[PDB]
């Protein structure tokens, strides 16, 4: 009859606002409707995330409130991005080691979800898009929704959080000792898991939802303040003739074009689709601009006491306004979505 | 009842394979159906292309057969990809400038289609890929199929050739005047541009075809003998803990990974669609894999006088082999696709 | 029945942008109407505009075309904003005198509109908003409109182009002889001037249309790429207990808040009036945040020509785009508005 | 039915003149109706401040008399406006920190109404206008007459007293730890909180007042003293095209030609709205300005007694005459106020 999923992008420390307004939410919902113990993970039949989207998607997916993630949030996102570090992000440090360090985001995680629950104890879907380097090809870490999985049931969650957040740059590649291959992030192919995710629903979802269109398919894409990049135009119109050093500063505005490009194109067949069965409301997406000024300084991995009011302040402020206008934001929140039982 | 789609990847002199084995499927016909002078874009309703793959659609759809394809592309081949060039490619000149030059691109096209004919005048459904640098939106150039579309009617078929096959190393970012922005390759985009062009035939042609379901559409991707790039197990085991000069050359395994990985993502999305919908031989894909020991002389900006004979080789050979055994292949050129008159 | 407002923001070289936004609506109306000498604004049945915008809003209503218009801003932009004054903008530059001369920008207003046509010499109603510095008060040159305007009916239009193009900072104050009164910019007081317009239409437009209410006011509020101004937060957290040389530098954030907050008051009001009676879709704006790599490029007084070709470009990309999807902007240029008779 | 708005303009120390008219009407409605316990804030649907006028408007919601907030007014104004550090407001003390503290402002607040009570718990309808400096655009803190609203419910009036006053020159920005976003003034956007009060009735109190028109509207805008800036014609003549130094007198001039035209702004927007359906009585203003030689002793800030004593005389003898005079003024206290229950 009614299908919800939730859909986190990949920001890094600008997840902060993903879970700031996640929990602003939740403070609402037990405001408004006078109850206790709201976890925001309850009202969605599936929740897919990637990078530290999908970090925060396990985590509402075990059953833990965004309120205690967003608590975890704050002091360990010192840790996971130091101050040691953040300012030797210069080229010969780069060139030889990737920056920063898997263990702070190992702990983190580890007190966020633990370190021994797998996908098999789930009572909730989840999606944790990744690439496998090993092979190219990219790998969807997800809980046996298909009765027929028979590859993710007993990785671990841990494994899918770190392979997920491994950047390419920001961090090593995540090992996963039970598949013997290496991960990278799921932003490489999806940064905004929102297309990807109504089409797990359509074709893999069966057992559950036998009868399933996108018409009875409502998306809550909560943005990590996207980005809209693009190679500026001085840039382009004086350096077009050049190659690197000049055009495309080293590898970054290759990658970063083909990310970003990529990243509205998943959302372009996203709008682009459900116009064609004028059912646009049912794609709410939560997400704003960073203005020039708050641009240079809310960067992916700015940890500074400011930039995170800033970020708090972002989905304090957007999820109360989004639940006063968008009714449609108002309606994920009625009833209690069913829990996940694997066949 | 029936729709037809035409996908050809973007691989640079490996789309000579394309076009040999659209020539080669053209002897075919002729040889079996006692015809002369077939088009092998005579029997596509819609044909979509990106980089190389955009170019050789672009010259199918204006009327030249894949034949004068094929003798066009072994001439020119060799201007397009100097030797001298080639050999040059150097850290330190791919550092200052890019490789290769753009006016031998252009000279091809034009002495195929020539720098007139504009969306408008194309009897063809044409779609092609392209990814604009001066936004970071991926800009697909199309014929006016929609008519509601009013910016590509008048934009030269050699802007958008130029355009889509404008390789952000191998290439200078090809800039239109008549839009004023900077574009490079599709291929960071939609190197396969199989699931795209579905969701064109069920979006944006509504108008020709009304009631357009996946299942009464066929698609006849032609691959450009693509490898399945992976990073290779001894450098991400030894290596892992290092970054851009040892794990992440400089940017290129960033960038392959991503493409890649991209197009494995939108193959996979175009299979699942396909398998969950318990219909699959409507996706025909002609594409094979190098041999190892072959993989290191056929490359993507490499020609040769071998090369050229292998992708012929291979492209004669795949035409042969799998008309005989496919039977779907065979029902492509069953009949003749009507005729694309903009309204 | 239904009344058209054109509402032209101030954004000094971004105006580049909304008269390329106009020029090829002109030209697109053009081709799918097959038409000839085609006018943008006798669709209109009131042009307001400010600074820039101002200017354009003069022009259009001389009768004349977008294009014509388009093709004097780039010869003149290079002129109304020398490369040698953009380059010297320093302290001393900005403490000694106002940078960039005025007689330059005098020129291109009278080589396009004229030097001796009043406002009583107009067939299109206008509205100029302007800061009248002697008294302190926004004074807002109109056509006679309203039958008992005695005010501004002999006052040369380029007066009036003159006195709102006077941003406070680059260009000194206009001294209007008729009035014997010093003017400044226009956008100190409605830099969005899309709500005001609304106003003229009720309050003293009720001569053309003795019954106009908000439901059958249509406003096209063609934006000039106007970016949403905040303060850093990095220099909100850290020095808010500064004054002046370290928070409020000198006196531009003070004054780009200020207005900016009011442009957003404005525009808010115009959203909730429109809300509250459920006309949203009457508001038609057209209008795009800049990246935050082309914000550090496309100033508001850079004229070059990469920053030329982005303004243009976007412009280009932005009419094509909305005119194919925003059926209200179609709805526009359905019919042509009646001439202003002056009364 | 009848609506009536309260509105207190900004200012700083001579919102003394505000709360002492207050006062002394609160003393004449005792006197001639023979009664006691007279509270000016029961007689008004909705009470809209900004700066001075805002913290009042506060107060009066809360529930207390204007006497007992002008007995406060006179003892805290000395500790607010110290004569230390307003004789210490040279140029090198306003260029490296903001003249004044926040300390004893905020103690004088929390005296008056406390510092736990919150929006949800007022009786009455209130604004507070701020400038949202992290975001740039205004925040208008408000008690939930709109039932669907969930930001402000939370927020001590405190907070919301100290935003609305912290004058960018004058008062640090203030922090608000539940919202994490810095405030400025709301004189920034409105000094004159008279139009947008009309609005809310109209937009916002739907609930309360269904059928809410202007006509039905009245307001009662108590002044500030305001004083018409302008620019010295000497100035204007002499100094044209100078620049930042001689004209503008730094950044001085330039915010304050833009707040006092956009304090005209709304006023003239609400004279020609009430002009335009002839029910300008309906818009009772009760202000003067001060004379040319006490204007130089008169300012924003001047605390000493000389100056204390002139602003309660002003407030006396206005307060007496108007209600001598002004039939439409003695009309907002002859029936009280229904006390505005949250839904
Ligand atoms: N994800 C997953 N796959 C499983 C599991 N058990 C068995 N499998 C099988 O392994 C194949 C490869 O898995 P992958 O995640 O490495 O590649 C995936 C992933 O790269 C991508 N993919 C998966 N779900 C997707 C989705 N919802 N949207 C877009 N792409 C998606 O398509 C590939 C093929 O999916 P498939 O369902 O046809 O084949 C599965 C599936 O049949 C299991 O527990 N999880
Ligand atoms: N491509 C294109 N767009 C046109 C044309 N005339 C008007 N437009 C409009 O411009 C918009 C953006 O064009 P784009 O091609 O640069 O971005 C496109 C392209 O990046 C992508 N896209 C379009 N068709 C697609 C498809 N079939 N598959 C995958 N992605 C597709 O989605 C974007 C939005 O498509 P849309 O149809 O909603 O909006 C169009 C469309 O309404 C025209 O001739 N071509
Ligand atoms: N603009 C104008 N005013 C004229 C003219 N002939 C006589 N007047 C009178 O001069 C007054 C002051 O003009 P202003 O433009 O200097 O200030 C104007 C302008 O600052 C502002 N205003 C006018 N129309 C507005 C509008 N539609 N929206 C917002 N603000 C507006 O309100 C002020 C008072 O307008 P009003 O119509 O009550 O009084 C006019 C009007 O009665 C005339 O030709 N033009
Ligand atoms: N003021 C307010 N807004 C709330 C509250 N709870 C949710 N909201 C929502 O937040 C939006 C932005 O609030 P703001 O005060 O920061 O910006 C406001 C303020 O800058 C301005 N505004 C509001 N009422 C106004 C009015 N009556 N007159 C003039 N401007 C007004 O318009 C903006 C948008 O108002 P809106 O009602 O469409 O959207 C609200 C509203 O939907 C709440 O408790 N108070």
């Amino acid at each position: 009859s009614e299908i919800k999923i939730l859909s986190l992008n990949g920001g890094g420390v600008r997840g902060l606002f993903t879970i700031t307004l996640l929990a602003e939410l939740e403070s609402i919902i037990e405001k408004r409707e006078k109850c206790e113990n709201v976890k925001i993970g309850d009202y969605f039949d599936l929740i897919t995330g990637t990078a530290i989207g999908g970090i925060l998607a396990l985590g509402l997916a075990s059953g833990k409130s965004a309120r205690e993630l967003k608590e975890a949030f704050e002091i360990n996102a010192t840790k996971i991005f130091p101050l040691k570090r953040f300012k030797n992000k210069q080229w010969w440090n780069l060139l030889r080691r990737s920056i920063y360090e898997s263990e702070p985001l190992y702990d983190a995680v580890k007190s966020m979800i633990g370190e021994t629950i797998k996908f098999e104890d789930l009572n909730r879907r989840v999606m944790i898009t990744s690439v496998n380097l090993s092979t190219g090809k990219p790998k969807f870490f997800k809980t046996p929704h298909n009765p027929m999985f028979t590859m993710d049931r007993e990785i671990r969650l841990i494994d899918a959080a770190m392979a997920t957040s491994a950047a390419p740059t920001y961090f090593k590649p995540h090992y996963i000792e039970k598949l013997e291959n290496y991960f990278a992030d799921g932003g490489l192919v999806a940064n905004n898991p929102s297309y990807i995710g109504i089409r797990e629903v359509l074709i893999d979802m069966k057992n559950d939802f036998p009868d399933a269109k996108p018409e009875n398919i409502k998306v809550l894409n909560i943005g990590t303040l996207s980005e809209d990049y693009c190679i500026s135009p001085e840039t382009l119109s004086k350096n077009s003739g050049k190659g690197y050093l000049s055009l495309w500063n080293m590898g970054e505005r290759i990658v970063l074009s083909t990310m970003t490009a990529n990243q509205h194109l998943q959302r372009f067949m996203l709008l682009r689709e459900f116009e064609a069965l004028k059912i646009e409301k049912n794609y709410v997406e939560i997400d704003e601009t960073i203005p020039n000024e708050a641009a240079a300084e809310i960067t992916l991995d700015n940890a500074s006491e400011g930039c995170l009011k800033a970020l708090r302040g972002s989905g304090k402020k957007l999820a109360a306004e989004r639940y006063t206008k968008n009714e449609e934001l108002r309606n994920f929140f009625l009833k209690k979505a069913e829990p996940f039982v694997p066949y």
